[PDB]
């Protein structure tokens, strides 16, 4: 009997990869391509929506000419997932099909003026005046916001839009419509509750904030769950739908960092994941109701199982340099050259010694939002050494995400039961070490490591019936996928020595403007 | 008549130097010799008196036998000057001519809890209640508390005081001593204002310091200027009377720092000399009359050239952590491997970009004192690079001096002429652009730069008339050294702004305790 196969699209800030799954939550092919990261103006950033769309075209017919090679048996995958980088909006015209401009990405910092003319004029000064509908506060990051920027700054987006053919749409929706030929205009809900247009209890656009933001709800895609029919690949780009070899059907679709929580089977309330990548993004599952937020965490759709199945959410927090920072180190100033070091060094020492290390290099987020604070060291002595600089580094990651789960448990009246851990500094030892002593709790490390581009195939193939429950999903999870677990080993004491420390060093990084 | 050369004995912390000046203010011979650093406890640092005689004895016939093999013109040297590590105090009797214990060192601390007592009950709870005396505060370093502590401590040095045989002397008063045979009990002017006993205005030891501290008189050495008969070297130890070949008059005894101010021609008020070591040690001649800080620095005598000649005073700063920091920043941290790198990297970049390093490892000096204050740095991003790291370091040690120079201007009511710079830290070129222009001075760079024992040789030289005048010195140096000039070269504007982020800094060190 023959293996079935589901094909992830993990289209990431910095590129696209196409990830075939088989049965046993194995990724069986893989292949890669980059995007250029165009920056015009200092905090801009900007991605060419063709060269997005290609690329994952590109992905899907190399890794499946490479499945063929293992599994000449092979003959279809019974189903494709999205996962994508969130909020990044494009804009498009429905009879060319083709973008009106670049696509400006979660962290553009241009959306900033209408930022400010928007909390002003509509929000009567209050950032979260529209967060018990949205989720979210008013941040550059949002997807309306970027659609605004366009209607006011780009000339054939401010047209379109009059000629009744201006199309938005986050990367999934993207995606799939160009995957579809022009056929389907979707999103799903974790990626629409990402625009700042969505009423999160609902999972409906909200026409007081499209009307009120000046958004035409004609350029507004349909909502569905995460879990059922988007479409089919009708388009052939790179020879695609010759590859696939029969009709294929795009049953999954889910923003990356709900995609994650997903694939690290993050099912139940109080479970909770973190992406150690450039920066952190820790999400916890808070169960089948909304949470909202007295710290300025985000509220968010975590998933959707099915037209209605039910809607479990989530909670939303971030470091902004964690990966950044280890790389800083060595890139910018030289306390190590190969990756092994960093961790090796650390250990080298018993404590920080006095020292703390605030790597706020662009502002502290999460729980204690303030742009002026700046990268900080305190406290060195002549006998402090880039192994207690480097220890620091790592306890500050984990002592940030610590004040993060804090203000999560009283946002959601939970306690996390447990953190799975992924990206690049999930494999520092060390790191998962302090990471579970200070939170108390086991961190679980996935060796499958795919699991971003899991969560969009576990989708797809629920709704295609290559597993039939989360159960079973989580049954061949189990047998099929190793993991290392490591536990707290802490004290109530040191813990608290450690905290007050980081506490009075949190006070002398305010330093820009 | 023929050629004349002056000797120069530099007891320094560490090693003793003999160099041989010629007319020219030439150094044509020079030697080293190390001496044993004891430490008993931490903190105590203790010098054996005899090693340091015998160590200086060795210098001299090393470095006259070189002589005589390289210059034909050399018959003998017309006469000695002695510079001294200060503070520095030997306990020694008069009838066996040896001493009753090691020496402690200036920086030692085991005077901390007489310290502490004689501001409590001497002074009120008020450090500086003696400072109108002696331009000084209680502190660990002046020789009356190393007297005070070994008189309580050593059994021996109470023993030759109750005998009425003691002698305490700084380490110009000892070498005078052993080089004279035992004939010459003197101390000059600089070497006695560092002692806590001695009058700044009277020049003279002071009756109610001695009673109050408990130091009879009698131990005491008498006082005379830096420049004139002191006595003849007369023992044989090391072959010294045979290598000298004739009668050798000393006459030139003085504080290194000071001869520091001396050898780099400080002779007005207004000019002034920073040594650029492992710390900073900054003196302006401030005229003929004492000055008092009204910011901790230290009031001292600069010099007195003549039996009751006219006495130039001085105010005093340092900074601990100068060169120590560059150490630092190779041995601790890899930013760089050879000390040439250093000055590249800082050049490599145009400013700081808005991150400061304050060095302040172990506390601050100058006129901040503040031992809680650690090493720090604020404002960094991603962008910031080793290069500005250590650029800052530079700035913060430029940013100190121009902060203790601004001290002294405001208790001196003067302007700050010119700065001479010496020590190691002054091959650093762009260290010394940075401080031409936050001080808006001129920073002279001696080529001869071994101006600590040229302030002794040239005492010794003017005693014995090589050099007839202050004037005639000045000539001297100017027709045969070269002098290399670094004028400002900075706007006023980035001075401000440097200066504006360097206090905003400061108040972002405090930590300990
Ligand atoms: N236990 C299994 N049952 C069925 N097919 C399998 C099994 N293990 C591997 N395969 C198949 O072999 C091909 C390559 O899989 P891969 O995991 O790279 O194999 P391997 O485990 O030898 O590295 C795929 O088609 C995959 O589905
Ligand atoms: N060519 C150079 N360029 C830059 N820095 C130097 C150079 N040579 C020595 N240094 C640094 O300057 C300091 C020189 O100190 P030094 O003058 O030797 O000690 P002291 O404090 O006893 O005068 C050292 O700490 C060293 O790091």
């Amino acid at each position: 009997f023959t293996m079935k196969y589901v094909g992830s699209i993990d289209q990431g800030t910095t590129s696209t990869r196409f990830i075939i799954f088989d049965e046993r939550q194995r990724p069986v092919s893989v292949h890669q391509v980059p995007h250029t990261q165009h920056t015009p103006h200092p905090g801009w950033l900007e991605h060419d929506p063709m060269e997005i769309f290609r690329s994952a075209c590109k992905c899907m017919s190399v890794a499946i000419a490479k499945l063929r090679q293992k599994d000449a048996s092979f003959r279809k995958i019974e189903a494709i997932g999205i996962t994508n980088q969130r909020e990044t909006t494009v804009a498009w015209d429905r009879v060319t099909k083709e973008p009106l401009c670049y696509a400006p990405v979660w962290n553009d910092l241009r959306t900033y003026d209408i930022t400010k003319k928007v909390t002003a004029e509509l929000g009567g000064g209050d950032s979260m005046f529209a967060s018990k509908i949205t989720g979210l506060p008013v941040s550059t990051y949002f997807a309306a916001f970027k659609m605004r920027w366009m209607l006011e700054n780009v000339p054939a987006v401010a047209d379109a839009c009059r000629r009744g053919t201006l199309c938005f749409g986050t990367i999934d929706t993207w995606l799939m419509y160009k995957l579809s030929g022009g056929k389907a205009f979707v999103t799903d809900v974790t990626n629409a509750s990402r625009t700042f247009l969505m009423d999160l209890r609902t999972r409906k656009w909200s026409p007081e904030l499209c009307e009120k933001l000046k958004i035409p709800m004609e350029t507004l895609p349909e909502i569905r769950s995460n879990s059922e029919l988007f479409g089919y690949v009708e388009t052939d780009e790179c020879g695609v739908a010759a590859a696939l070899n029969e009709r294929t059907p795009i049953m999954g679709s889910i923003g990356d960092q709900q995609s994650a929580l997903f694939g690290n089977m993050c099912f139940e309330k109080g479970e909770a994941k973190n992406t150690y990548g450039t920066g952190c993004f820790l999400l916890m599952n808070v169960g089948e109701e909304a949470r909202f937020s007295k710290h300025g965490l985000l509220s968010t759709v975590g998933f959707q199982v099915g037209r209605d199945g039910p809607c479990y959410y989530a909670l939303e927090g971030a470091i902004a340099c964690a990966g950044a920072t280890v790389e800083w180190m060595r890139r910018n100033m030289n306390l190590f050259s190969h990756i092994t070091e960093c961790e090796k060094l650390a250990r080298s020492v018993p404590g920080t010694q006095g020292i703390v290390f605030v790597p706020a290099f662009s502002g502290l987020l999460a729980p204690y939002w303030d742009p002026s604070a700046r990268g900080t060291i305190v406290g060195m002595t002549l006998k402090t050494t880039r192994a207690h600089v480097i220890r620091a580094a790592l306890q500050a990651i984990a002592l940030q995400l610590n004040d993060v789960v804090g203000s999560m448990k009283r946002d959601a009246g939970l306690n996390l039961s447990s953190l799975r851990v992924d990206g690049g500094l999930s494999k520092n030892g060390l790191l998962m070490e302090i990471q579970a002593s200070l939170l108390g709790v086991d961190i679980l490390v996935p060796s499958m490591h795919e699991t971003t581009a899991l969560g969009a195939a576990l989708c797809a193939g629920l709704a295609a019936g290559v597993w039939t429950s989360l159960e079973e999903v989580k049954a061949v999870s189990r047998r099929e996928n190793s993991w290392k677990t490591v536990s707290p080993s802490g004290s109530a004491m040191e813990r608290e020595a450690m905290i007050a420390e980081w506490r009075e060093a949190l006070k002398r990084t305010k330093w820009a403007k």
